[PDB]
């Protein structure tokens, strides 16, 4: 279909994920637009990286900016809008983990935040996407897209026992 504010489709191919009221875009897809695929046609890509600051600094996808939290978020892309949006696209890219909850909420809050603070379907943010399997995934299959080229996980309780 058509992307946030009914003026075009989506710029990138989609794979399925688990909310079908979402788009998703696989490593490949992302690594192509690092690769300058379309720089032509957008005008600013956004990765927000919502993982804890202390994972995100321990390797990101370069470029991404880490927003972990709900309140971080609506400062940052919601509070600082329009700039030249001139023609070419605005996208913004959501991921976490395995991307699986976080992201998806995330890219959920920064569309109704969006819509309210606009007259419909007006969005400063009309195109909006998830990547399919988060930072794990794109580590494994495009460490020389990451910065710095290594991935520094959370810990998690062996306890449950």
């Amino acid at each position: 279909m058509l992307i946030g504010d009914f003026s075009k489709g989506y710029l990138f191919h989609t794979v399925a994920g688990k909310h079908q009221d979402l788009k998703y875009i696989s490593p490949e897809i992302m690594a192509s637009v690092l690769n300058g695929k379309f720089a032509n046609l957008i005008k600013e890509f956004v990765i927000i990286d919502c993982r804890y600051p202390y994972e995100y600094e321990g390797g990101h996808i370069k470029g991404a900016v880490n927003l972990h939290m709900e309140e971080e978020v609506e400062d940052f892309l919601l509070k600082k809008p329009i700039v030249p949006t001139d023609g070419k696209r605005v996208i913004v890219v959501f991921h976490c983990e395995f991307s699986s909850e976080r992201g998806p909420r995330m890219c959920r809050y920064v569309r109704e935040r969006d819509r309210l603070g606009n007259e419909y379907p007006k969005l400063h943010y009309p195109e909006l996407y998830v990547l399919k399997g988060g930072y794990k995934e794109f580590f494994m299959k495009c460490q020389s897209y990451c910065e710095p080229p290594s991935y520094r996980p959370m810990h998690h309780e062996d306890f449950k026992e």
